[PDB]
C-alpha cells in the first residue's frame, strides 16, 4: 500500500493468481454496465475503485488505484482484521491448506484474526503499532482484551468508536445475509477512527485476492462478523 496525497492508495498486484483475481473482483463490482443490485450495494462497503494503474514508463507494473479510507482523518487509528473461518480458498492444495491453518489454527474457532493495528496515544503524541504476531498470539481467553487494545487512547476506552464499529459491521453483515453469489477468503475489514471525533468510524472491506463465485451464504464470513460484533459488544460493558 502506497499512500498518495490525492486521497488514494496504490496497491501493487500480488503475484499470480492472486493479483489478477483481485483486479477481476474490482472490475466486476465496479463494472460501468453493472445493474446487479447485490454488487451495487456492495460498493458502499469497499474502497472506491479508480481502475488499474501502471507507471507511465512501466506497463508491466500493475496496481489498483483505490480510495484511501484513512484520508479524511487527522490522527487515524487503524486496525486490519482478517474475516472468516478459513484463510484458504476452495481450490487450495493440501500443502496450502496446512500452511494457512498453521499460520493461525484458531481461525475456525474465532472467525477472525487481527492482522495489525496503529493506535495514536494523546498523552505521548505518538503511535504504538502491533504486527501480525500480535493477533496470531491471541486466544479465546485473550481475544476481547486483544481487540480492546485498539480502542485505548492515551486516556480512556473509546466506547464511542466501539459502538460505531458495531453499527457499521452490522450493515456489512446485512449485505452478507442478503447475497449468495460471492464467498470471501483471506479478506479483511479495515477499521479507522479519529485519534486526535466522537463516534466517527470507517469500516471497509479490503483485500480480494481470494473471492470466488458461490451458490451459498458465506457462512464463515458471517460467523466471523457475528463473533467480532459479540466481542465489541462485550467491550461496551468494560
Ligand atoms: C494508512 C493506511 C494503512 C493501512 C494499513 C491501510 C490503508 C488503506 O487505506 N485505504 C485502503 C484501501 C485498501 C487497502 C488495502 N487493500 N488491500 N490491502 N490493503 C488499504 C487501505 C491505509
Amino acid at each position: 500500500i502506497l499512500q498518495h496525497p490525492d486521497g488514494t492508495v496504490l496497491k501493487q498486484l500480488q503475484p499470480p493468481p492472486r493479483g489478477p483475481r483481485e483486479l477481476e473482483f474490482y472490475n466486476m463490482v465496479y463494472a460501468a454496465d453493472c445493474f446487479d443490485g447485490v454488487l451495487l450495494e456492495l460498493r458502499k462497503y469497499l474502497p472506491k475503485y479508480y481502475g488499474i494503474w501502471s507507471p507511465p514508463t512501466a506497463p508491466n507494473d500493475l496496481y489498483l488505484k483505490l480510495e484511501d479510507v484513512t484520508h479524511k482523518f487527522n490522527k487515524p487509528c487503524i486496525m486490519d482484521v482478517k474475516i472468516g473461518q478459513k484463510s484458504y480458498d476452495p481450490f487450495a492444495s493440501s500443502e496450502k491448506i496446512q500452511q494457512q491453518v498453521s499460520k493461525y489454527p484458531l481461525m475456525e474457532e474465532i472467525g477472525f484474526l487481527v492482522l495489525g493495528m496503529r493506535v495514536y496515544h494523546v498523552h505521548s503524541d505518538s503511535y504504538e503499532t502491533e504486527n501480525q504476531h500480535y493477533g496470531r498470539s491471541l486466544t479465546k481467553e485473550t481475544i476481547k482484551d486483544g481487540v480492546s487494545r485498539f480502542f485505548h487512547n492515551g486516556y480512556c476506552l473509546r466506547k464511542d468508536a466501539v459502538a460505531a464499529s458495531i453499527q457499521k459491521i452490522e450493515k456489512i453483515l446485512q449485505w452478507f445475509e442478503n447475497q449468495k453469489q460471492l464467498n470471501f477468503y483471506a479478506s479483511s475489514l479495515l477499521f479507522v477512527y479519529e485519534g486526535s471525533s466522537g463516534g466517527e468510524v470507517e469500516v471497509r472491506m479490503i483485500d480480494f485476492a481470494h473471492v470466488f463465485p458461490s451458490n451459498t451464504i458465506d457462512e464463515g464470513y458471517v460467523y466471523g462478523l457475528k463473533h467480532l460484533i459479540s466481542v465489541l459488544r462485550s467491550i461496551l460493558d468494560n
